[PDB]
C-alpha cells in the first residue's frame, strides 16, 4: 500500500472512485451517512468508519466528494482539528467559486494543503478512471496530490489558484448549457423549415456551429444512435446536474457583478425545464420548443 | 460553359476572376461602374444590362443583396434566358424567398439551385468557399464544374430552401456561441481565471468550439483572432446582424420557439449600431450595455 486516503462521500461518484482507489494499493478509509453508500464501498474493499474524524485520523490524503458546499463547509468544519497536521485535503465536489475560496482558507487555518478538484466524467467516467480532474491551489500541492488522483484520472489540468478549479468547469458548463439548448433550436427551426436532421448535423458538424452538443449529444435520434435521443433521454448528463450546476454559475455572475445574457436565460430555462423533467438528459430540453 | 454572373461585389468579383481562371466564358453585369470596371480587368466582359449578360449563357449566377433583388433580377431576366439554363442563387436571402425564385425559375423551364457561401472575401479570392446546396441532386450534378474552381467544399442540403435553411441555422447557432464564449472569458476574468487557464480548458471539454478554438475573443491564447488584431473582421459584426435579420424571419415565418437565437439576434442589432465594422467576436466588449 502506498498512501492512506480517507474518503468522505461514497455516493454514485465516491464509490466508484474509491473503488479506483483500492484496486491501485491504496488503504482507502471510508465514511457516508448513508449506510448503504457505505455498504457498497466496503464491498469493494474500503475500509467504513463510524464517524468522519475516525477516518481522517489516521490519513495522509483526504478526499471529499460532497452535495454542497453546505455539506463540505460542515464537513471540513468537523474533520479538520481530528486529521494530523499538513495532510492533504482534496475536494473534488461541484460547489462554488465563494465556498470553495472559504473552505480552502479554512483548511489551510487548520495546517492543511487545499485542493480544489472538481470533476467531469459523471458516474461512467468515475468507474472507467476517465474523468477530467480541474484542480485549483499550489502547484506543488497538486504534484504531490497526482499518485492520488492519476489512477482516477484520464486527463488533470491545473488551472490556477485556490477556487480556478470550480471556475474553470462552471464556466465550461454554462458555455455547454447554451451550445445544448442553441442547438436544440435549431434541429426545431430546420424541423420547420423542411430541413432534414441528417442534413442539419451534417452540415453543423462540418462547420463552425460544430459542439459536443451535436456531434456526441446530439438532440434528436438517428443522427448519432449513442446519443440520449436514441435511448428515451436516459442520462447521461441529467438535467438536475445541469441545473445545479447553472445555478452555480448564476452565484459566480452574482458574486463577481459580471453579466452573461445568455447563460442566464440558459439559467432561467434549465431551472422550469428541472422542475418536471429533473430525471432525463439535459438534452432533453429541446421539448419544450415543440408546440 | 458560357457563364453570366449578376453582382460583381466584394463576394462575386473574386468568384467570377476565379471562374475565368478556370477556363469558362463569364459574362458579367453590376449596376456599380467600380465593380463592372474591377470584374472587366480580370476577364469579365461586362453588359450594360442583365437581360443581354444572361441572353448567351448556359449558366446564371446571382450574387446580390437581398431577396426582393433576386426576385426582381430573376423577372427581368428569366424571358432572355435560354431553355434548360442552370440558374445558381448564391445570395444570402430567406427561405421563403429563395423557394419563390425556385419555383420562378422552374416556371420557365429552368434548372435552379439555391447555394448560399460560407468564407468571406478571404474564401472567395482563395477559392475556397463552403457551397450548401439547395435543389435536385442531378441539378447539383451538373452544376458541380462551375462550382468547383470557387469552391474548397459543396454540400447537397436537400430540396429547394435547404441551402439557405442549413447556412442560416448554422450562423444562429455561432452568433450565440460567439457570445457564450465572450460571457465565459469575462466571468473567468472577474473569478481570477487566466484567459489562457479557460482556453486550455473549455478547448479540451465539452464546451469547445470554433468561437473559443479559431475565434478566441481575447488576445493571447490564440495569435491569429481578430482580438490580437484590433477585431478587424474575419467575419463582421455587420455581415452577422445580416445572417440573424434573416434567422428572425424564419422564426416568424415558421412560428418556432428559439429563445437563446433570439436573445443574440437582439444582442447584435444594438451591437451593429456602433460597431458593424468589427468582427463578431467583439460583441464581448458590449454585454456591459445590458
Ligand atoms: N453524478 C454525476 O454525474 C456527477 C458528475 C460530475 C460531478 N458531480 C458532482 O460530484 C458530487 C457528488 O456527486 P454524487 O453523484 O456522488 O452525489 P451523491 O449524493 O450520490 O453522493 C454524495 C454522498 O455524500 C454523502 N455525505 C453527505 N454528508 C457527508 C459527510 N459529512 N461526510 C461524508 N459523506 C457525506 C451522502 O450520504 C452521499 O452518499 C456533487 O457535488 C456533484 O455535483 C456529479
Ligand atoms: N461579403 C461577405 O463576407 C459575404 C459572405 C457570404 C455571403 N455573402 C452574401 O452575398 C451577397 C452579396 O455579398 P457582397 O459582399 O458581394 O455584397 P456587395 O454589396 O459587395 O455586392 C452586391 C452587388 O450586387 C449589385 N447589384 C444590385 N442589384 C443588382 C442587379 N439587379 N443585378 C446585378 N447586380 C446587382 C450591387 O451593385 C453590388 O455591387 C449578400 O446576400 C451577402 O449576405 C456575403
Ligand atoms: C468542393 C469540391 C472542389 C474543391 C476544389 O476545387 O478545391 C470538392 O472538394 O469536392
Amino acid at each position: 500500500m502506498m498512501t492512506t486516503i480517507a474518503f468522505l462521500g461514497l455516493g454514485n461518484m465516491g464509490a466508484p472512485m474509491s473503488a479506483n482507489l483500492v484496486g491501485a494499493g491504496h488503504v482507502v478509509r471510508g465514511f457516508d451517512p448513508a449506510p448503504t453508500a457505505a455498504s457498497g464501498a466496503a464491498a469493494h474493499g474500503v475500509a467504513v468508519f463510524r464517524s468522519a474524524p475516525e477516518a481522517v485520523a489516521e490519513a495522509d490524503v483526504v478526499i471529499t466528494m460532497l452535495p454542497t458546499g453546505e455539506v463540505v463547509r460542515r464537513c471540513y468544519t468537523d474533520v479538520l482539528a481530528a486529521a494530523r497536521p499538513a495532510t492533504l485535503f482534496i475536494d473534488s465536489s461541484t460547489i462554488s467559486v465563494t465556498d470553495a475560496r472559504e473552505v480552502h482558507a479554512l483548511a489551510e487555518s487548520h495546517g492543511m494543503l487545499q485542493l480544489d478538484a472538481p470533476v467531469s466524467g459523471g458516474v461512467k467516467g468515475a468507474a472507467a478512471a476517465t474523468l477530467a480532474f480541474m484542480v485549483g491551489g499550489d502547484e506543488s500541492t497538486l504534484r504531490r496530490a497526482r499518485p492520488v488522483l492519476e489512477p482516477m484520472a484520464g486527463k488533470i489540468i491545473h488551472c490556477g489558484a485556490a477556487g480556478a478549479g470550480q471556475a474553470a468547469k462552471v464556466c465550461n458548463n454554462m458555455v455547454l448549457a447554451v451550445q445544448q439548448i442553441a442547438i436544440a433550436e435549431a434541429f426545431v427551426l430546420a424541423e420547420k423549415l423542411g430541413l432534414s436532421a441528417q442534413s442539419l448535423f451534417d452540415v453543423i458538424t462540418g462547420a463552425t456551429g460544430n459542439c459536443w452538443a451535436v456531434h456526441t449529444n446530439c438532440p434528436v435520434p438517428g443522427p448519432v444512435p449513442t446519443s440520449p435521443a436514441n435511448n428515451d433521454f436516459k442520462p447521461g448528463f441529467s438535467t438536475a446536474l445541469m441545473n445545479k450546476d447553472l445555478g452555480l454559475a448564476m452565484d459566480a455572475v452574482a458574486a463577481t457583478g459580471a453579466t452573461a445574457p445568455l447563460g442566464s436565460h440558459a439559467a432561467d430555462i434549465y431551472a422550469k425545464f428541472a422542475a418536471d423533467h429533473a430525471d432525463l438528459d439535459f438534452s432533453a430540453v429541446i421539448h419544450t420548443l415543440r408546440a
